[PDB]
Parts: C-alpha cells; sequence; structure tokens
C-alpha cells in the first residue's frame, strides 16, 4: 500500500529567528492521524509530537527540520524541509543604496569578515526578499521602503547575522 500524501511544517511566527526569541514548529496533516514525527537532519533525533516549542532561540536549534504522519500501518510523504534560520549570530553589516541604471537601485551589504551569502528585505506586507552570493545587489524597479540586511556564510547558511541598520529609499520623485 502506497504513502499517504505529505503534512505542512511551519514556524511560528517565523522560520527567521534572533537568538533569544521564542518560536513554535507545527505539523499539521489530516484530522485523525494516529502519530506525528518531527525530526531535526542534522542530528537526526526526533519527537512524535506534532508541535515542539522552543522558548529561546540557540545556535544549535537551526538548520532543516521534518516531518511525516503514521496513520494505520501507513506512513505519509515527508513534509517540505523547513529551513529554521537563527538570527543575530554575527555582527550586523552595514547597508548602503545608490540610484543605479533607470529605475534599477544598487544595494550593498558590507561587512568586515568574509561572508559570501546575503538576504536583503523590503519591509511590509507582504515583504520584498532579495537573496545573492555577493554584496552587490541591483534592484529592478525598486520599490520605496525600509530596507535591511543579512550576511552569512554559505558553509552554515542557517546562521545569520544581526539585521543591518534600517535604510529608506524614496523613490518618489
Ligand atoms: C486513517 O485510517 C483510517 C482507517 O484505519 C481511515 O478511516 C481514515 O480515513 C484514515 N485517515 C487518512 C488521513 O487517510
Ligand atoms: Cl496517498
Ligand atoms: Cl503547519
Ligand atoms: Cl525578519
Ligand atoms: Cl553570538
Ligand atoms: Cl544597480
Amino acid at each position: 500500500s502506497g504513502p499517504l500524501p505529505k503534512p505542512s511544517l511551519q514556524a511560528l511566527p517565523s522560520s527567521l529567528v534572533p537568538l533569544e526569541k521564542p518560536v513554535t514548529l507545527r505539523c499539521q496533516g489530516p484530522p485523525g492521524v494516529d502519530l506525528y514525527r518531527l525530526e531535526k537532519l542534522s542530528s537526526s533525533r526526533y519527537q512524535d509530537q506534532a508541535v515542539l516549542f522552543i522558548p529561546a532561540m540557540k545556535r544549535s536549534l537551526a538548520g532543516r527540520y521534518r516531518c511525516s504522519y503514521q496513520n494505520g500501518s501507513l506512513w505519509s510523504l515527508p513534509s517540505d524541509q523547513l529551513e529554521l534560520v537563527a538570527t543575530g549570530v554575527f555582527a550586523k553589516p552595514s547597508l548602503s543604496a545608490q540610484p543605479g541604471s533607470g529605475g534599477d537601485v544598487t544595494l550593498q551589504c558590507q561587512t568586515r569578515y568574509g561572508f559570501d551569502q546575503f538576504a536583503l528585505y523590503k519591509e511590509g506586507d507582504p515583504e520584498r526578499w532579495y537573496r545573492a552570493s555577493f554584496p552587490i545587489i541591483t534592484v529592478t524597479a525598486a520599490h520605496s521602503g525600509t530596507y535591511r540586511c543579512y550576511s552569512f556564510s554559505s558553509r552554515d547558511p542557517y546562521l545569520w547575522s544581526a539585521p543591518s541598520d534600517p535604510l529608506e529609499l524614496v523613490v518618489t520623485g
């Protein structure tokens, strides 16, 4: 007999978690299943409950998580892997911005360490995210708003810097 459809695995309030802040991971499949199994891939340790409450985020809790449920003798396909990120592990980078060509805006996420990954975002609902393997990013048709940037290493991509101080982009003439 074949497996069941995958559950979802979600971090609330967010999967981007500052060190020392709370996060809850929740596995959710169909109503009435018999067992949920939630694991962390780095340790291959697991708990047989759908909910994991982390009162205060730690570096060692960052990384990929996955869950499956069982019903009868049958297992589900596993969830998409949740990528739990610890922020604030390293000093914050410095974010600057300049007009580019046309409506392009150049954002620079500058650091002292030798980082090779950078995530930039504009506050809002929804948030606009940009990610790059180099510290200069061109945002095409950039929107006005509040931007911040994180730096990290591709060798452990789940441990991020503190976010940069905000920069305010005013596109309106
Ligand atoms: C779980 O198994 C029971 C029968 O043992 C069945 O009634 C129910 O619909 C199953 N649930 C899912 C989500 O497949
Ligand atoms: Cl199925
Ligand atoms: Cl969920
Ligand atoms: Cl955030
Ligand atoms: Cl630290
Ligand atoms: Cl540019």
